[PDB]
């Protein structure tokens, strides 16, 4: 829930910026890109060590 509606939160960083020219249509596209792949770690992250912590 959390570092999930974190990314949620970061999506409208990167949305943010597009608005600013900082970033443009390709490289937000690469921001987006990352957000879901960092998400992506820290869920199986979350899942492992929730096992090992609670129930091995």
């Amino acid at each position: 829930q959390r570092y999930l509606e974190e990314a949620d939160r970061k999506l409208r960083q990167i949305e943010q910026a597009y608005e600013m020219g900082f970033l443009t249509d390709r490289e937000r596209y690469d921001q987006v890109i990352q957000l879901w792949t960092e998400t992506t770690e820290k869920v199986t992250q979350a899942v492992f060590k929730n096992f090992e912590e609670n129930y091995p």
